[PDB]
């Protein structure tokens, strides 16, 4: 127990750490990047441009990287 110190796995707060790093919020995991260099997590739609769906070049790098 627990995986992520900063929200305490609380699923009804939010975390930029654990979760979406731009919303902070749980929803659609199979939409979410991990940047590969920054391994936080992003809703393809949370990003800038937002992306109609996810990459194929399965090797991805946030726009903090
Ligand atoms: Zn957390
Ligand atoms: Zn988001
Ligand atoms: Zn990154
Ligand atoms: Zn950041």
């Amino acid at each position: 127990g627990p995986s992520c110190k900063h929200c305490k796995d609380d699923v009804n707060r939010l975390c930029r750490v654990c979760a979406c790093h731009l919303c902070g919020g749980r929803q659609d995991p199979d939409k979410q990047l991990m940047c590969d260099e920054c391994d936080m997590a992003f809703h393809i739609y949370c990003l800038d441009p937002p992306l109609s769906s996810v990459p194929s070049e399965d090797e991805w790098y946030c726009p903090e990287c």
